[PDB]
């Protein structure tokens, strides 16, 4: 329902649970460039990805060729730095969400450009260690499919 | 802040990928044998994974022992038998939500003992596959914790 954006996306697993996160949700997925492994790559050809699931993806160059092509009507961002939770804002159609890579944040040059309002964090307890890329990924995704009623789902 | 069960993952990865949610969230988890790996396998302790986030873990030989030593006051099944979906459910202190193998589902033997309001389902779009353990296991903490206010998260 939303769009999703991998910024500089690194592991070729994560991605590949991603697409499949994406097609189950109906999340329309975006890829910004470089990613750490070409599209044709095996470790995620092989993940045992369904082809189906591609191509309702689209990459993007550059993070500004992304603004100029996709022009989201609010972009918010996945940040250990953000304050207000994953769960605390209120989606809305025409948003999309931003994730950093696997191994850093997003780039404080993009966050800085941002209110702090769309800059959201999943929570942890004290002490905790970086959560897998596709399990804050598919956190979010589901607590947005949630909040906007889960259009598009159905049974067995 | 509640307990999580993994009726005999397979996967040693996916399992450490669930070891570190249950630690960043302060949920209890449990594993009910047999596991498809040996709890000293390699591809989950060199995972990345610190010990501290192990030891909180328990092990339990059949699932009848898991009734007998924690005696849940409500046990929830991930299915994809289920009808109400994963945040269409009132959790509360003293839930047990169990998963799946990665391959397969809980048995019908088991499921056959529950009431319907118990067995829970991450909503899918039309024809959609498999979603992976961790990935399932992420999204319905975080959303059981959402429920809960995420009672024992801090910031950075």
């Amino acid at each position: 329902m939303l769009d999703i954006v991998l910024y500089e996306p690194e592991i070729p697993q994560n991605t590949g649970n991603i697409i499949r996160l994406c097609a189950n949700t109906g999340f329309r997925l975006h890829l910004i460039e470089p990613l750490g492994f070409t599209w044709d790559d095996k470790r995620l050809r092989r993940s045992g990805l369904d082809y189906h699931e591609f191509a309702e993806i689209k990459r993007h160059k550059t993070f500004e060729a992304f603004l100029e092509s996709e022009k989201p009507k609010r972009l918010f961002a996945l940040t250990t730095k953000g304050c207000p939770a994953h769960s605390q804002v209120k989606f809305k159609l025409g948003d999309y969400l931003m994730f950093g890579p696997e191994t850093r944040g997003i780039p404080m040059s993009i966050l800085n450009e941002m209110p702090m309002e769309q800059k959201i964090r999943i929570p942890m307890t004290a002490n905790s260690r970086s959560m897998n890329l596709s399990n804050s990924v598919a956190v979010t995704v589901y607590e947005a499919w949630r909040q906007l009623g889960y259009k598009g789902a159905v049974n067995l």
